[PDB]
């Protein structure tokens, strides 16, 4: 192949089909830049990526502690397809060869990049010294507690792997030895504490030596049916490629959230892979709410954002009427919502398209 004017050089390790599995599998944490020579955003990233690497290597000198690599997606389309690359540059985090769900989507600076790896390499598990601390757990979030006889054990090593992968989705806590023995009657145990004080504890019954099964059970508790959309996760949620069904509500309005999650669970399971069920704090999402001429005072508001348009569910109470919510999402897919929108008039434009990966930040790849 005859080099182009955009031909580049970098000391960052280049991944290819022959070396990728071994390099990634053996890296406790790896940050991989999927890029293309002709991408202006990739071009500006490269020197930032390299300096960040040098900074981080100085703090993590040991082999396979933190590995920085890159993938030329033009030269290795199989690797790009393997990881479902849809934009350049894409920064994926791996742990022991496993790709993490969250990409690096933050500031493209040496400092923000090094901060990120520092946070990710940090131990996320908080060890309990006194079993009285379980009573004072903040039940406004998800908590997973592992009780082990010994930190130097296969059970804890599985738990450590899982916590490292899911710390951004749940709070992990540990308890060992004599602190842990009172709750260790039948051996080591893993307990999920759901948010609130009206939900009982849930106990893991699988093999704690089995990373695959233990990961699946914990990850299942970490993912609700109706996810909260935030400014942080908005890009990721748009990238799942599904239109949004959104409850906008006040943070203190727990009642309408509960009603919504129950009616979704009751009516929309068939639509699981056809629309994304979400809720959003209406004070934080006042700008999207202006797209549908609503204010926090109008909430609770149920809306659809198709990434072309936004549609309003008539009146929140109607969600209690047995067919209504399902008909709303059916009317989306049939084109009826668009057809029947009334003040020939176009419905208002999508607001959440603005949180999707932007041509002002990436080279976007065609569907």
């Amino acid at each position: 192949l005859v080099p182009r004017g955009s031909h580049m050089a970098s000391e960052i390790t280049s991944l290819d089909t022959e070396n990728i599995d071994e390099i990634l599998n053996n890296a406790d944490v790896a940050l991989v830049n999927f890029y293309a020579d002709w991408c202006r955003f990739s071009q500006m990233l490269h020197p930032i990526f390299e300096e960040a690497s040098d900074v981080i290597k100085e703090e993590f000198p040991n082999e396979n502690q933190v590995v920085f690599a890159r993938v030329d997606c033009d030269q290795h389309s199989d690797i790009a397809q393997r990881y479902r690359i849809s934009k350049y540059p894409t920064l994926k985090l791996f742990r022991n060869g496993m790709m993490m769900k969250r990409e690096y989507r933050g500031q493209r600076s040496v400092k923000a990049l090094a901060d990120y790896i520092r946070q990710q390499k940090s131990d996320p598990i908080q060890e309990i010294r006194d079993l009285a601390e379980i009573t004072t757990l903040d039940r406004s979030k998800r908590n997973i507690i592992g009780y082990f006889e010994q930190k130097d054990s296969d059970n804890y090593r599985v738990f450590e792997r899982v916590a490292n992968i899911l710390h951004d989705d749940c709070a992990f806590l540990s308890a060992f030895g004599d602190v842990s023995k009172p709750e260790r009657y039948s051996g080591d145990n893993i307990i999920y504490k759901p948010p609130g004080h009206s939900a009982p504890d849930m106990v893991y019954l699988g093999a704690m030596t089995n990373f695959d099964v233990t990961y699946n059970w914990i990850q299942d508790k970490c993912v609700p049916l109706v996810r909260e959309i935030t400014f942080e996760n908005g890009e990721e949620l748009t990238e799942e490629g599904l239109p949004f069904l959104i409850l906008f509500h006040m943070k203190e309005d727990t009642e309408s959230l509960e009603i919504f999650q129950n009616e979704v669970a009751r009516q929309l399971i068939s639509e699981k892979g056809t629309i994304n069920f979400l809720h959003a704090d209406c004070d934080k999402f006042r700008h999207p709410l202006l797209h549908i001429q609503k204010t926090p005072a109008d909430c609770p508001v149920i809306a659809i954002d198709s990434f072309r348009h936004m549609y309003v569910f008539g009146d929140f109470k109607d969600v209690l009427i047995p067919g209504k919510l399902k008909q709303f999402v059916f009317d989306l897919h049939s084109g009826k919502l668009h057809r029947e929108f009334h003040h020939a008039s176009s419905p208002p434009e999508s607001s959440f398209q603005k949180l999707a990966p932007s041509e002002y930040r990436y080279t976007l790849l065609r569907d």
